[PDB]
């Protein structure tokens, strides 16, 4: 029941590592709600249309769908820019 | 067969950060498996109704759906809890 | 081109972090694919019946499926298992 | 609203952590894109045909399908290794 090589004992400071994966991965969820439902259309009806990456062929068929991937990975990490300002100063507690 | 650039030896105390993505992505599931067929459920003939979030549009259609993210990002932390606790005192080895 | 504080240099020693998180998740697959397509199965075909977990129902219907997900847990630890020692000895360079 | 044990204070150094996850997974798929519409095909038009794994059956029939996952993680390395080269020097600021 207590200390041999299969159970050390509790689980351990393995409380946070189990924690970052399973709360990390809850973020990451939240952080692209808000880029899927709410920034990417903004700046679809505004600064421009949302997406341009149909676009290639090669002698084969590769694709533009390549920079697309980029060009969010660009617009994801705004969403975390303009998350985090907005919620570091309203920090209500209920 | 031994130490040049491509092999350093054996995959050294890579061992535990394999063990790391591989562990706690499979115990991410179990969370999650327990929130969305348990404690989502209860909370749901409990407490009060499960969600709501199919709520916006605004000149353009926005969600809310991205707050229901954040709300469960809140419920999905809880599961973690009563996790924790239930079990770090009922450890049985069998 | 070189040093303000938006562009650091060249994209330092966040290169590991980057592989880290690029190839555990890619050995992650790997890991899974043994387990999914050949480790169940087996287990399957031998030392009893692949799953057990379609079992709930309780005053509303929450499930064993959380069960499930954890027996998975344990033979999902179970093929890093076999796989280490399997591999850690005919590890031959091609 | 300041310094107890349900709230620090702000959220502190989880921000990298917070932006590890968030940005690692990102990252993941601007890799695999790539991998996925580029050089796949890639591969497949020139150097030989795409992949082989649809294999087997063993008085069961587990699967080759394993060496797949592997073969690609293999492919899904190099796709980083290329990335890197390519980028590192290629580093242009719009």
């Amino acid at each position: 029941m207590l200390k041999e090589f299969k159970e050390f004992a509790l689980k351990g400071n393995v409380l946070d590592l189990a924690i970052a994966v399973v709360m990390g991965a809850a973020f990451n969820k939240i952080i692209c709600s808000l880029v899927e439902n709410i920034i990417m259309p903004l700046i679809g009806k505004i600064f421009g249309s949302v997406d341009f990456a149909k676009e290639w062929s090669f002698w084969g068929i590769k694709y533009g769908l390549f920079i697309q991937s980029v060009i969010d990975f660009i617009i994801i990490a705004f969403a975390l820019f303009i998350f985090v300002k907005i919620a570091n100063t309203l920090m209500k507690k209920e």
